[PDB]
């Protein structure tokens, strides 16, 4: 059997590219191991996100599933009393993800996506070129495919299979990140009772409060891996650290709050996979690169990264060796989500400084598109520029 595509996962990378896909005129498989809907962190969404979001005709459903309007997102620095807020770029909201997911999976089958509970465990290849995968589904399945994409997320399965390139960890910044939901959250003042809020101390000690339905709040507590496996060793612990040593706002908004469920730990590594492209194949999502969640960016480049690999996808498809379409694809990436990952340093290096260039208009305006998600078009803006020589000056000094 036979598809243009197959699409290793459903989350919004893999979602979006079958999506874009379809509309090129692509055949396309997607194979998911999970049934949905399924919990999934990863709650607050971008300007951009919301725009897509928009374009595919969800605007109203987003609402009627209880996903709040997001105005924007509130960061305070508790040691400093620095507290700077941004506002959104595009309408956009807060989601439940196991609700979200599904429903974008299924604007993904009306558009003509086949679908597969299924894992996939293995590449088919000829010579180099990747030409198919095995999944599992109670019996091992072959499938062909001109373009194997890895939208696997966190996962990364092209690279655990050694056809990608090797994960690059960021040591320096290595967080754990704890988390939970809870009911009766004191919310801010209307008109911005849904901002996110991000409250930080020390360097990657920081903590998130999203609201994702009427009366429920996401928390979470991220600090150093070490300070972890130290301290606290699990969940409930290092949510505790949080509300006894991040900021005091935890306690005070926390204080009525009741707890749904339990508590998990996850990997705050940030990453990248290189190469992330090849003949036969490609990866988008988290299945090549992972950002530092302060910012939220995840979602949002995930679908960015889908909905653009289908252009390049069906250039191959249409008959174009791989190199030429996939590097273009590469290289747009790279340029993106680099600008993203230097606007994370800076402000982890100079919050206060961050915080007082916000007072400036022409970076204050950048910034907001920049939180927005939109770095992939940056050519002549200023704050990259800033931000790539901050990091540069700080690192050649150290
Ligand atoms: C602590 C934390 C907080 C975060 N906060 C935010 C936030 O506020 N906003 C935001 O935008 N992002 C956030 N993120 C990031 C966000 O969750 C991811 O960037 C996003 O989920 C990436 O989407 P994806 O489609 O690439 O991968 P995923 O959403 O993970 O989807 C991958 C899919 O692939 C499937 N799969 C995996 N392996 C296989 C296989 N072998 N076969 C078949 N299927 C497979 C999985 O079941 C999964 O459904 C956060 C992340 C973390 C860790």
């Amino acid at each position: 059997t036979h598809y243009d595509v197959v699409i290793i996962g459903s989350g919004p990378a893999g979602s979006l590219c079958g999506i874009e896909c379809r509309k090129k005129g692509l055949s396309v498989l997607c194979i998911e191991k999970e049934q949905f809907p399924r919990f999934h962190i990863g709650e607050s969404l971008t300007g951009n996100a919301g725009q897509i979001i928009r374009d595919l005709g969800l605007a109203e459903d987003m609402d009627a599933a209880g996903f709040p309007d997001k105005p924007g997102v509130n960061v305070i620095g508790s040691l400093s009393k620095n507290e700077f807020f941004i506002p959104i770029l595009a309408p956009t909201w807060q989601v439940r993800r196991s609700d979200f997911d599904d429903m974008i999976k299924r604007k993904a089958v009306e558009h003509g996506v086949e679908y597969k509970l299924g894992m996939v465990t293995d590449v088919i290849k000829d010579g180099e070129k990747v030409v198919g995968a095995l999944y599992k589904a109670g019996v091992e399945h072959q499938v062909r495919s001109k373009v194997l994409v890895d939208a696997s997320g966190q996962n990364t399965f092209l690279s655990r299979k050694g056809v990608a390139g090797k994960r690059q960890i960021e040591f320096f910044s290595q967080q754990i990140a704890s988390f939970a939901h809870y009911k009766g959250v004191e919310r801010d003042l209307p008109p911005f009772s849904t901002n996110t809020t991000i409250l930080y101390s020390k360097q990657y000690h920081w903590s998130w409060i999203i609201p994702i339905s009427p009366d429920t709040d996401s928390l979470g507590v991220v600090i150093p891996k070490d300070l972890y496996y130290k301290e606290c060793k699990n969940p409930d612990d290092a949510i505790a650290w949080g509300m006894d040593h991040i900021s005091p706002e935890l306690k005070r908004r926390f204080k009525n709050a009741e707890r749904q469920g339990d508590s998990q730990s996850m990997a705050d590594f940030s990453y990248r996979i290189e190469p992330f492209v090849g003949d036969g194949w490609m990866c988008i999502g988290d299945a090549h690169r992972f950002l530092d969640p302060i910012f939220s960016y995840g979602v949002s480049f995930a679908m960015k990264e889908g909905i653009r690999a289908a252009e390049a996808i069906a250039q191959v498809v249409a008959g174009q060796d791989w190199k030429a379409p996939f590097y273009a694809y590469r290289d747009w990436s790279n340029g993106g989500q680099q600008i993203a990952a230097d606007l994370i340093r800076y402000f982890w290096i100079y919050p206060i400084f961050f915080g007082y260039q916000m007072q400036n208009p022409d970076l204050r305006d950048e910034v907001i598109r920049l939180l927005g998600g939109c770095c992939f078009d940056c050519e002549g803006w200023k704050a990259p520029a800033i931000f790539r020589n901050a990091i540069e000056e700080y690192d050649r000094k150290q």
